DNA sequence: AAAAAAAAAAAAAAAAAAAAAAAAAAAAAAAAAAAAAAAAAAAAAAAAAAAAAAAAAAAAAAAAAAAAAAAAAAAAAAAAAAAAAAAAAAAAAAAAAAAAAAAAAAAAAAAAAAAAAA
């Protein structure tokens, strides 16, 4: 409940990037293996 | 033959622009009244000129408002601190003349083709 904490560059960079890839491998990039479709064809259909 | 950089695939992030149609305003560029300014004519109040004159500076001298001296007291202005306005100095710049490289027209002449004669 402070205005301003101290953050490193390294735990900041790691969580932001890893949530990125992590959020863009299972939710935009690969397709399932049982129907073959990524989220936005099966949203869409 | 090694290094480096572009480009393309597909789901994601985030932007930008041209016109039509009417009615009003705001810039911005013109003709066109309208009055300063200037050239060139005749024309007419002012200086000149002269004689003649009388109104205000000199001069005597008193006296009455005065400018320096004395004192008390009020407090305007000057110089030192800071804080804003407004103008030359210097440097930079976008079109703009100069130069150099690529596209389109040109015919001279020949390869290949098409066509026909005897």
């Amino acid at each position: 409940a402070r205005e301003i904490t101290p953050v490193n560059i390294e735990e900041e960079l790691k969580s932001s990037y890893l949530d990125y890839a992590m959020s863009v491998i299972v939710g935009r990039a690969l397709p399932d293996v049982r129907d073959g479709l990524k989220p936005v064809h099966r949203r869409v259909l």
